[PDB]
């Protein structure tokens, strides 16, 4: 059996060859990552004299058509940065090679759920945390500018990359599942843990959807386990209700799929549908462990972990995780919180 006359295997993959030349350029080393687009080689630029990371599509319409649109974003993106200051990864250039889209990328190191499982699943401190949250804020900002307006729509630790295996700095990666303000489409979006109730409740969207999805891997890169980790849609709103209460009500009378979830009360209050903790009574306070050393206690008698430090920590997750999305912090405010640092 034959796939792309014999370059090919059964996923749509191509077969890396290691040292393979490919257009009297790039001499290919080895795979350096994977996930359902295709592959990631680590490649060497007989041209420009350096490494590069090669994402290579898989040979499928539909996976090409995806990173077609991610193409377009980023060369939109990264002519408003040339100074590469943002923290969005950098699109040197793509071609076609063999029937598979190439995407050439600067090359990075970890992403931060590798971070995590090195972590041992017990969270970096809050310093590092710090330092994330910042360089993500600043990302968010510059894809509010008018001319961009880009939803990453897919946030989570896997799809955050360090540039260099000892230092703190980042990248946001993969604008395969993103859309403009202007040019909104999809409906089902997000992945489960990251969702925003808007999204969850049917109801329209904007740039928030991607400030939401911060909060929740903030938290996460310190205790090193999900904020909300459902199975299932209702399972996913039924983890939020725990720790952030019932939603308001102007926002549910609003909801088409406010019934998936809740019911409305002759008061005109309206409750959960019927095993979980009631609603609000798992407080983010004692997730983050603020009064008593931090997640399991762990911090207890460690700098840099102070109950004044886990306040103002608490106060801007919380902002993040407003369920209007109206008056959910935004970028520019994100920044000026006292959580970070003045200069
Ligand atoms: C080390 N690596 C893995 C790497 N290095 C540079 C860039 C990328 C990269 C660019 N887009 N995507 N999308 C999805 C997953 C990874 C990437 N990866």
């Amino acid at each position: 059996k034959v796939y792309n006359d014999g370059y090919d295997d059964d996923n749509y993959d191509y077969i890396v060859k290691n040292g393979e030349k490919w257009m009297d350029r790039y001499e290919i080393d080895s795979l350096i990552g994977k996930g359902s687009f295709g592959q990631v080689v680590k490649a060497y630029d007989r041209v420009e004299q350096e490494w590069v990371a090669i994402k290579i599509i898989k040979n499928k319409k539909a996976f090409l058509n995806q990173a077609q649109i991610e193409v377009r974003l980023l060369e939109l993106m990264n002519k408003h940065d040339t100074e590469m200051k943002y923290y969005i990864v950098h699109l040197k250039r793509h071609f076609m090679f063999r029937n598979h889209l190439c995407l050439v990328f600067e090359m990075l190191s970890y992403n931060l759920y590798d971070l995590l499982r090195n972590t041992n699943f017990r969270g970096v401190s809050l310093n590092l945390t710090r330092k994330f949250a910042q360089q993500m804020c600043t990302a968010l900002l510059f894809l509010a500018t008018p001319e961009l307006s880009i939803i990453h729509c897919d946030l989570k630790p896997e799809n955050i990359l360090l540039c260099n295996p000892k230092r703190s700095a980042i990248k946001i990666v993969d604008f395969g599942s993103s859309c403009q303000l202007g040019q909104r489409i999809y409906q089902y979006i997000q992945s489960r843990f990251y969702r925003s109730p808007e999204v969850l409740l049917g109801m329209p969207y904007d740039l928030a959807i991607d400030m939401w999805s911060l909060g929740c891997i903030l938290v996460e890169m310190h205790t090193g386990e999900p904020l909300f980790s459902g199975a299932n849609e209702v399972d996913q709103m039924n983890k939020i209700v725990e720790v952030l209460g019932i939603p308001p009500a102007h926002i549910l009378d609003q909801a088409p799929k406010a019934r998936k979830f809740f019911e409305k009360l002759p008061d005109g209050t309206w409750n959960l549908k019927k095993e979980y903790k009631p609603p609000g009574t798992r407080k983010l306070h004692n997730i983050l462990g603020v009064e008593t050393g931090g997640p399991g206690g762990r911090r207890a008698g460690e700098s840099g972990h102070t109950v004044a430090d886990y306040l103002k920590f608490k106060d801007l997750i919380l902002r993040m995780l407003d369920y209007d999305p109206k008056t959910r912090i935004q970028p520019y405010y994100a920044l000026q919180h006292s959580f970070f640092k003045k200069t």
